[PDB]
DNA sequence: TGGTTTTTATATGTTTTGTTATGTATTGTTTATTTTCCCTTGACTGACTGACTGACTGACTGACTGACTGACTGACTGACTGTATATA
């Protein structure tokens, strides 16, 4: 029903990701060398 | 435990609105010069109206005039009173 006021779809979105490094330890001692 | 949905960050697209610099044309600024009729300066012109010359008829003193009024005085008529006259 409804529709999109204009369109991209030849769009290429790269995978690529914002968590950064910073929040996959959560800890100064959880890091690894 | 385990699969699924909801929101968010990044990335891009869309549209409206407002900012700044500039080159060209119009018009203003200063200064010098000539013409136009409005506004001062003034004698001429025409009616005006103050002092001087005429004048005109009502007011107070000159009392006047003349009839009338007021005191005096004699004339006269009525009331008072004596001389007189008559009778017992």
């Amino acid at each position: 029903p409804v529709i999109r006021k204009f369109t991209k779809k030849n769009v290429a979105r790269a995978k690529k990701k914002y968590t950064p490094f910073s929040k996959r330890f959560k800890s100064i001692a959880a890091i690894p060398d």
